């Protein structure tokens, strides 16, 4: 119904650290004939699950660092590969990638396997869509894990929210510019630059889902999103504020990439104070946007943060 293509099946073969199992999914309400694939690593009788939503442009291949440590301790990993990404199928129309039809794929994927005791694992806009989920099943939401993200409100309600979208020009700005302009878009290539420290195995690995440019829609519609937000965009992450202020009362952990551009210091710093109970952050030095390639000292840290709370 929703005009979709899906990445042959070759082009993952030769992935590097990247040994986990494929899910899929077929059977979504609203999202008729439309796989999607998810990674379920450790116990799967577990009390604990963690929730790991990658965000642009790339996939649960983000969190392959993180998984091993998380399903180590006896958790259930939970990462799938947003419609558009990875190893999901990818509608073909920019037009069919809204706010909503990410938000309730999420909501669908939630129910369906029946998660509970959920770790929320975000960035970019995993956070974006993510922190907007607790909200509409509160029973189901233990704990917090936050990398570089916010919510995505008007600018009057949060300036912070808003302002890295024009400021610096080599911010949002250069990375929107990056993505939407080319026509001939080289993922490995954009990745190299945005997360100076991968290999370049690991650069391919961003590469591997889009063979060409029609695989690529929802890669250019997520930076459009983040500069033209709809009225559902702004009432549902208005409405999530309220709910992580006053409603929330689990556990967070979060992690500040410092070198970060778009979503630094002066982003996260006015989004801890709008989570209830968030703590003090974790700020790493070295790390840019992409915190989740300095994954391992932030899994074993968040865990060790948790523990001390059990
Ligand atoms: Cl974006």
């Amino acid at each position: 119904m929703i005009n979709a293509i899906r990445t042959p099946d070759q082009r993952f073969s030769n992935l590097d650290q990247y040994p986990f199992s494929p899910n899929y999914l077929d059977d979504l309400p609203g999202y008729p004939g439309l796989r999607a694939h998810y990674l379920d690593e450790g116990n799967s009788d577990a009390e604990d699950v963690f929730l790991c939503l990658h965000g642009e442009p790339t996939w649960s291949y983000l969190y392959r660092k993180m998984i091993p440590v998380f399903a180590e301790s006896g958790a259930r990993v939970i990462a799938p590969d947003f419609f558009g990404f990875g190893k999901s199928d990818k509608p073909v129309d920019e037009e069919d990638y809204t706010f909503e039809f990410h938000r309730n794929f999420l909501l669908a994927l939630i129910e369906r396997l029946d998660l509970r005791n959920i770790t929320l694992v975000v960035q970019d806009w995993g956070g974006f869509l993510g922190l907007t989920l607790p909200m509409a099943d509160p029973s189901r939401f233990k704990r917090l894990i936050i990398m570089n993200a916010c919510l995505m409100t008007d600018p009057v309600t949060q300036p912070a929210f808003s302002a890295f979208v024009t400021q610096p020009a080599d911010g949002f700005t250069a990375w929107k510019y990056d993505l939407v302009t080319p026509s001939d878009l080289r993922l490995d290539q954009f990745m190299k630059r945005w997360a100076p420290t991968l290999t370049e195995a690991e650069a391919s690995a961003y590469a591997a889902p889009f063979p060409d440019t029609s695989y690529q829609a929802g890669v250019r519609k997520f930076p459009k999103m983040v500069a033209q937000r709809d009225q559902a965009c702004i009432d549902i992450s208005t409405e999530a504020i309220s709910f992580w202020q006053n409603d929330w009362n689990g556990q967070t952990f979060m992690a500040i990439g410092m070198k970060d551009k778009l979503l630094g210091p002066d982003v996260m710093y006015p989004m801890k104070a709008l989570i209830n109970g968030c703590p003090e952050p974790l700020e790493i030095a070295d790390a840019g946007h992409f915190v989740q390639e300095f994954g391992e000292q932030v899994a074993r840290e968040a865990l060790k943060h948790f523990a001390e709370t059990e």
